[PDB]
């Protein structure tokens, strides 16, 4: 009925493991989800990670130009390896930061989209998940493709995701299938911020 203030961050894998066709599908998914979630008091922020980290837009930048598709469409793929834990650290320290437009008292939600296991990262999940919990970041994770077929591999999604992991993890077989979880992700976020 009424939507409370939420600072919603996306952290998207830009590893060379993602072919250009699939990077474009991820960009369309982030664009569409941000359009569907856009409510009066909602700000968005986007970081791409590989072995490098790019802030495409802060919450303050989104407040100044609240047009998700215009902000996401021009993004170029970083390529390289998959430093998912350092990505989560930079989201918590850099995006959820008053100086970058994050708001006191808003919900803090992160959506991670990963195509593969963490590799090359000097940080473990044990170095970054406690701080994300301390800062109150609700983490949804989307594991795309065959990387996430095995139980061992799904444990990494459970490690990223907020508890209970079954309510915060999505797995899709490929990037074209990202559209199939748009409604579920929207309804979970609206259940957090919606006050009847
Ligand atoms: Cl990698």
């Amino acid at each position: 009925l009424y939507f409370q203030s939420s600072d919603i961050a996306f952290l998207i894998d830009g590893s060379g493991s993602i072919i250009p066709h699939d990077f474009r599908r991820m960009k369309e998914f982030v664009s569409t989800v941000m359009e569907q979630l856009k409510k009066s008091k909602s700000l968005f922020s986007l970081m791409q990670y590989s072995e490098e980290f790019r802030i495409h837009f802060t919450f303050k930048e989104f407040q100044n130009n609240p047009n998700p598709r215009s902000l996401v469409k021009p993004i170029t793929q970083l390529l390289g390896r998959t430093h998912t834990a350092t990505g989560i650290r930079k989201v918590v320290r850099e995006l959820f930061n008053i100086t970058n437009g994050a708001r006191k008292n808003a919900f803090k939600i992160l959506v991670v989209i990963t195509d593969g296991e963490k590799f090359g990262d000097p940080l473990g999940y044990e170095d970054v998940i406690p701080e994300a919990d301390r800062e109150g970041v609700i983490r949804y994770v989307i594991g795309v493709g065959d990387a996430f077929r095995s139980e061992k591999s799904r444990q990494e999604l459970n490690t990223i995701a907020s508890k209970p992991p079954r309510d915060h993890v999505f797995q899709v077989n490929n990037f074209e299938a990202l559209k199939t979880i748009q409604n579920q992700l929207r309804e979970k976020i609206f259940a957090i911020e919606g006050e009847p």
